[PDB]
Formats: structure tokens, sequence, C-alpha cells
């Protein structure tokens, strides 16, 4: 299968500022032989909806088409359509929902007549999360395994549940259909039960759209704004959280934030931290923060730079036969160093002490 020989650590990053927000992004290959990730940052939507913001991941599966065009077209889909636009001027609750689960599939019998139309080979389909950000709300929007979360008042305040096969109603809707769950994957195959794509996981006759073995069906969160607790959002593919947690990562987060406000940085230091921790898959992030996202602070700044230097001192030691890098984290990892970053841990260092090991070992 895949898997390049070493990582492409390359990151592609945006960042952006407008209605009261600051976002950074993201996204890298790592140890895929492809990139399949894509991902929506826009500030001020089109039609009257200046206000709004739009953010959005998507992971996609056996090519990246569908990800493609998602990340193109997904929020226009949701909002030209009846459902979103109700109404009397803005849109109600309720029409943002609806019009939310009508774009979702709308886009998906969409790509799935171009597919026919023009004979499209590719067998590829993809997740979706995001968020829909009004002046007074935060839709959370989920379609399959990646996942977003809220930090409110330093704490996890709301965080979407993966779509997986073995989810009791997912696997109820997969066996109704026809198919089975085998261990996590329909039919043994996908690890996924909601996506948009996939369409040959689409063709069971006498059920509905959002009754086939793949759904295409978002779950929608409205949570009202709090202009003082609101602190940041996450967004990001399965590639970061199938090696961080929830709360490991808001702590992690919050410590890089006390550190630095270029968030595209602080993205990086998310993808490298999960790559460090043995992440072999294509990573994306996108990070917002609100006005009362954490702030830098002076002794934050300062206890990291105490921390690089401690690292940059026992690596001098250490390197005293001339040990590699992998048997130098090794050692600093069993000297059980304190005040590393919460979360991120030794592998959040790692850039610190490969710096390091490099200057002293260029060869
Ligand atoms: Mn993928
Ligand atoms: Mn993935």
């Amino acid at each position: 299968g895949a898997f390049l020989d070493k990582p492409k650590m390359e990151k592609h990053n945006a960042q952006g500022q407008g209605n009261g927000l600051r976002y950074g992004l993201s996204s890298m290959q790592g140890w895929r032989v492809e990139m399949e990730d894509a991902h929506t940052a826009v500030i001020g939507l089109p039609s009257g909806l200046e206000s709004w913001s739009f953010f959005a991941v998507y992971d996609g599966h056996a090519g990246s088409q569908v990800a493609k065009y998602c990340c193109e077209h997904l929020l226009d889909h949701i909002t030209n359509n009846q459902d979103f636009k109700g109404s009397a001027g803005a849109p109600s609750v309720e029409n943002v929902k609806n019009g939310i689960r009508t774009g979702f599939l709308e886009i998906d019998e969409h790509m799935r007549v171009m597919s026919e139309k023009k004979h499209g080979a590719d067998r590829s389909g993809s997740t979706a999360v995001g968020v829909l950000i009004s002046p007074q709300h935060t839709y959370f929007i989920n379609c399959g395994d990646s996942r977003g979360l809220l930090c409110r008042n330093r704490k996890v305040h709301f965080f979407t549940q993966d779509h997986k096969p073995s989810n009791p109603l997912e696997k109820e809707r997969i066996q109704n259909a026809g198919g089975s769950v085998m261990i996590q994957r329909v039919n043994g195959s996908l690890a996924v039960s909601r996506a948009l794509g996939d369409f040959d996981y689409k063709c069971v006759h006498g059920k509905g759209p959002t009754e086939q073995l793949v759904s295409p069906e978002p779950e929608v969160h409205d949570i009202e704004r709090s202009e003082e607790d609101d602190q940041f959002i996450i967004l990001a593919c399965d590639g970061i959280w199938d090696v961080m947690g929830n709360e490991e990562l808001c702590d992690f987060v919050r410590s890089r934030l006390e550190v630095t406000d270029d968030l595209e940085k602080v993205c990086n230091e998310v993808v490298d931290t999960c790559l460090y921790k043995g992440s072999r898959d294509n990573m994306s992030v996108i990070l917002i923060c609100f006005p009362n996202a954490p702030k830098v602070s002076p002794e934050a700044v300062k206890k990291e730079a105490e921390l690089d230097k401690y690292l940059e001192c026992r690596v001098e030691e250490i390197i005293k036969g001339v040990p590699d890098l992998v048997h130098v984290m090794r050692t600093l990892a069993s000297e059980n160093i304190p005040s590393l970053p919460p979360g991120g841990e030794l592998a959040s260092k790692r850039n610190v002490i490969e710096a390091v090991y490099n200057r002293l070992n260029p060869y």
C-alpha cells in the first residue's frame, strides 16, 4: 500500500482574520503516498451573510476528487437551497440545520450525476467536519470520522461524535441495508459509516439516500455563542485525533497559544507533534480563535525558553559512540523531564531536540 520511505513534512498553511475571528491552518501529507485531505476557510459569506464564517476539514478516501469538490462547493450547496433560505430575512436555527442537511444530500446527488455523466473512474469518498459561525451561533457539522471541538472557559465544551460503523444506530442502518459490520468496517472494507461519495455503497434498492450502507446525512449542533467564554475551535482529520484525545489536544493548544499568537505555527506544532506520536496518515487542522482565546504570557514564553535550553544541554551531555536521534529521544524519555507541554509531551519538543542534535551531529 502507500507509505513513503520518509514522510513529506512540507506544511501548507493559511491564516486570516475578520468578524472578530482569527484563524490558522496546516495540512501535511506525512507518511502517505498521496495527499487526500482538503479544507475550506472563509470569513464573510456571500448573499447577505457577510457576518458569517465557514471552516471545514475533508478527509478524502480512495482519491481526492470528492474531498476537493466539497472544499470548493459544499458551502454554496448549503446556503443556496430553499431550506436554508427559509425564511424571513435571517435564517432560523431550523433553516440552518435543514439547510445543512439538504446541502449534504444535494451535493452528494450532484456529484453522483456528474460522475455518471462523465463516466467517472474514481470511487472516492470524503468525511466532512466544520463549523458555520453566525453572529450568535456556532453550528457544528459532522459527517464521518473527522472531528471538531469547542474550547470554552479552558474546557472542552463540545466535541463532535465520530460516525463509526460499529456505533449502534450506524450498525443498525447498515444491517437493514443488507450489509454487515465486520469488526469496525462496513462489509469488512469501509471504516466510516458516513461520507459524501462512496457511491458503490449507496446502491441499495428500496432504501432512501440516508438509509444506504454509507450515509451522507450530517449531524448538526447549534451552540449559542458566548463572547466572554468562547476561546477557540479545533477542526481536524483522524490523522490528528488517532493520536491525541480531546482534552490532551485542547490543553496542548492552550499551552501553545500562551507562547505564540502565530496560529499557523500553532497548527504546525500540532501536526508535527502528531507525526512524532506515530500518526502515519495525512493531517489537516484548522484553529479558529475567538477574542477571548488565551493570550501570550511572558511567564509562559520564559518557561519555554528555559525548557528549550534545558533540552539542549541534555542533548549535549547525552551525545557525550554517538547515539542516533532515536536513542537520544529514548534517553530523554527515561529521564521523566518535568514541565513538558500538556498533551504534547516529549513528542511536542522533538523539533527542538532534533535541531540541537543536528547542530552537534550534522553528518
Ligand atoms: Mn484520507
Ligand atoms: Mn485520515
